[PDB]
């Protein structure tokens, strides 16, 4: 492999400089459901939490 | 792999252009560890070779 910074120019080249690396990789996302209710119909005004703050 | 000159420039690419490379590595040292003799102690005195020069 070679590595590249945010201009496109070269950096490491694993093969030719003697260099090992190790990649990792994840996937998630998240989701809330704060659905209408009779008590507080208004949405911007529902939140199913509360904080503590200072 | 790909192959660099030295100013950054990609002279082949291993893949692409259908080639195959051949990497040979080594790894040494070296040192004369001259010995406290009885005969001539000092030291910036003493080595244990001569030669011949023109």
């Amino acid at each position: 492999a070679v590595i590249q910074d945010n201009t496109g120019a070269i950096i490491y080249n694993l093969a030719q400089q003697d260099m090992t690396a190790l990649r990792l990789t994840f996937r998630v996302g998240w989701q809330v459901a704060n659905t209408l209710n009779n008590d507080q119909p208004t949405e911007a005004n529902r939140y199913p939490a509360a904080s503590l703050i200072f």
